[PDB]
């Protein structure tokens, strides 16, 4: 019982990446919109960078070098694909989970899924800052624990 | 906040490969067509690669080989599984897809996911240029901006 | 047989005017903000006007005037007018239709229809950057092709 | 980018015109009362041309000839045709709306097409002041702001 | 009685221009590929100029330019337009249409409305060589009957 | 533009192996019996390997070596799992799926997935040289293909 | 445009309190504990104090107390009163709402309402930490917020 948990309080030192995927802009620019904004509100400089990647499809790879890369200490990935209509969605929603999982894995380093999977666009628009509050924002406040985490539990 | 992002207008000086899968011929080589006509379109000239392969399932480890090669800057991978009866469907999807991905992590080279999977044949018909615009040409479009992405971002 | 097509790679030399009616700000100043990126996105730089009109009605004669203005070789025409309830609608898109049509004939300068006219505001959505694309991008795009292709083929 | 916008601050030195239709006077009546006093409540002052023609029809001929006197830099037509019986209601709608198009265009001059084309009269009672705003009003302001683009925009 | 009707069998002489629209291509390439051949098929030789333009709204003004360059006896138009979803449709066909229309009568050239306006892709399929001929063909056929005609009755 | 197609014609000079699962053995040896002929039918001759495994599951492992002796150029897999009671099916189909996939990835050797996964028996036979061809020949053939772009392209 | 926002970053050096109603303490204790938490969390300092009372009516006067104590900068109320039978609710609910507002305005003081007004038990369980989150945490959070907006806007 020795409760190793992340710091949200220590952020500034870090080094993020933000990876977006264009496709549904609409949600997407907002929910990055969102996670930058709840970096700075946590205090962070070091002037995230965002990386724009056409689809979710592509977070994977992208992080992937992000991670590896070792300039960051955590990647928020953000994207969002709703069910439209054929198991495309599936693809893709698979592919990307995958990859985000795979580059964390991989990468050794934290990337967050931060990509909403919602079936119909109200949804959707209703985590990125509606009454569903904002992924975008979770997932930066996330990478940040997460970073944290590492460099506090280390091992 | 350093926007991180591709070029579309930087194309001809890079090299890149198609792999289609001639299943579903009727529409992939449409599809294949967009793609190529794109890349042209963008100025893109080093006559691009078009490999054949039988099937979707192929994609895989064919691309891994061409991103392994070094010699592309991304691989845009078409097929098209119109869910025509059984799960065999799936099956395909999830290879088609999973493989594409494994190839483009493992080879760390963009290989784009332009293989469609609707449920009946028309509704591909209408992503090959359809009124749901064209999948192929979308592709080379990411391919593009994914390959000047990593040429530009890199770190 | 000779393709006399525009081109999409030469953008910058050219002068635009992007028109947007202020109504159903929530979507316009989405499809705007859209047509405006993909100008920067395309290369292109000369600073493009952006005239703020109050309704899709206005577009015709506004454009009407930048396009005899001869200061610019495309002018794209945003709006969105949603299928509220009456004929209004009607009314309104056909006029707003019209216009952008006459103007581009009568001023020989490409005008581009760049207005939704989608039932429900979500469908619209869908067009602003949603799973139905971007239709200002679109649009943007379009009026490059468009001037380039009046200066290479001319005649 | 270069927000080319009208001004509604700077009303006064402009002359404007408007333009009713006798017929549904009940509503048209306080539909002009809301543009006039809009125009007042907007500083504007040279005490505004209000012409009476008794039908929409008429609308269209009548702006033609105030837009080409020169003599005011916008005029607003106002009329409402409720959808009552047969397609009469389309025809004079139609006539209403394209001549007031027509005459926009031709003139060169703002004419601000605030004519009711709901269906019942309860609707229409809405748009001309009830918890639907007011047309006329919304017209006024239009013709303000339209006025003002053309001379600060110009060319 | 005095039958002037055109010649299909004197074409070579002239020269003609054919305008497509890249939307719905799946089907247009393959209308103009029709239109074209007809012309070849039908003796014609001066290797006929067939302009893109992203979308039928396009071919308006761009007919308009081709037939006041006076160097073509008639243009045909080739486009398509799918009843997807909205009234757009309605928008942009008749903005097709009246463009084509406007064109033809101001420019005093023939030119043909080979643009399809069927709800569903597949009855277009059939209007493109399938059970339902091929419109662009018969437009290119109809196109030369009229030069012809132009030119044997001339008054 | 050159297109990297395998070679159906240049069999007999290569090395396959086939591998077939003996479950449903009543469709799996016809699979087999098929693929085996189509060989012969393309001149192939080195006695191609059948290795023969109980269940689908297997095919992954039992690829995985053949592939990475070295000794083929391509493995074709060959199995049947109807879709009999419970998710099982599934289990065994992606096992199966997955298996191959990795096979060929990691063996970078072309292992086919000529692996049934239709609902009912029947569908099956129909699959097995019935009225909806022979996946058996199919698999074969396309070994052939793959194997001959692997030397042909090979880079 | 000067975005006057709180600091969460600046917690520590202020003094809050919380204000726990015991009636449904099986999820109230959680609230708090959640609240006091997200304190700690954040880094914050001088060990809150926490205030039982027995009911959710409570909550008016016991805050407003508190807070004219002037020792504190936020004070965060929480409760929970599901619907059980009556309108009982209603009053309650009421009464709790009514006080904490009027707490905080007649103290100046910041008075966060975490109060859950759900119908059914399981609803709340959900905002007590469950998919919902956890009010008492976002409570808390919002308090230091407040505390800060008001020692950085001041006026
Ligand atoms: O298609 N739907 C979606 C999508 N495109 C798929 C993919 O990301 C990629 O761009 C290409 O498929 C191949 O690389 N991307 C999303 O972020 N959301 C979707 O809902
Ligand atoms: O079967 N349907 C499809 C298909 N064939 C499956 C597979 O790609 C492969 O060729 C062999 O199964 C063994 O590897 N490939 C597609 O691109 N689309 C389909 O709709
Ligand atoms: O009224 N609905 C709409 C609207 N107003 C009508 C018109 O554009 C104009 O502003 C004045 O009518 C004077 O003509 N403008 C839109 O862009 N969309 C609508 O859905
Ligand atoms: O008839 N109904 C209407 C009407 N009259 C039609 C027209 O303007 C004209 O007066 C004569 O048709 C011939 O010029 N005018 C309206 O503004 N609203 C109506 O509801
Ligand atoms: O939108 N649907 C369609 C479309 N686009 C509209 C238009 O051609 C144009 O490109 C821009 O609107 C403004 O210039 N063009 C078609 O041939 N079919 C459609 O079904
Ligand atoms: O159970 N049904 C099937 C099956 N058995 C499962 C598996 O292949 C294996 O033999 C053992 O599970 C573990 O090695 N194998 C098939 O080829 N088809 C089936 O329809
Ligand atoms: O009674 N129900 C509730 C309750 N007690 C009522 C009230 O708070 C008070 O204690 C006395 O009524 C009068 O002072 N408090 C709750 O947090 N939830 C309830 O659902």
């Amino acid at each position: 019982m020795n409760e190793l948990e992340g710091y949200v309080t220590k952020a500034q030192s870090f080094r993020f990446a933000i990876v977006v995927a264009r496709f549904n802009e609409f949600v997407t620019r907002r929910l990055m919109e969102g996670a930058l904004d709840t970096f700075k509100k946590y205090s962070v400089n070091e002037d995230i960078d965002v990386v724009w990647v056409p689809g979710a499809y592509e977070l994977g790879v992208t992080a992937q070098a992000l991670g590896k890369s070792g300039k960051y200490h955590a990647i928020v990935c953000l994207g969002a694909v709703v069910k439209g209509d054929t198991s495309h969605y599936d693809a893709v929603v698979n592919s990307a989970s995958s990859g985000v999982l795979s580059a964390g894995l991989n990468s050794g380093v934290p990337c967050v899924f931060g990509v909403l999977t919602c079936d119909n666009m109200d949804q959707a628009i209703n985590r990125a800052g509606g009454k569903a509050g904002n992924k975008g924002a979770e997932s930066a406040l996330t990478a940040i624990e997460m970073a944290s985490l590492f460099e506090h539990h280390l091992k």
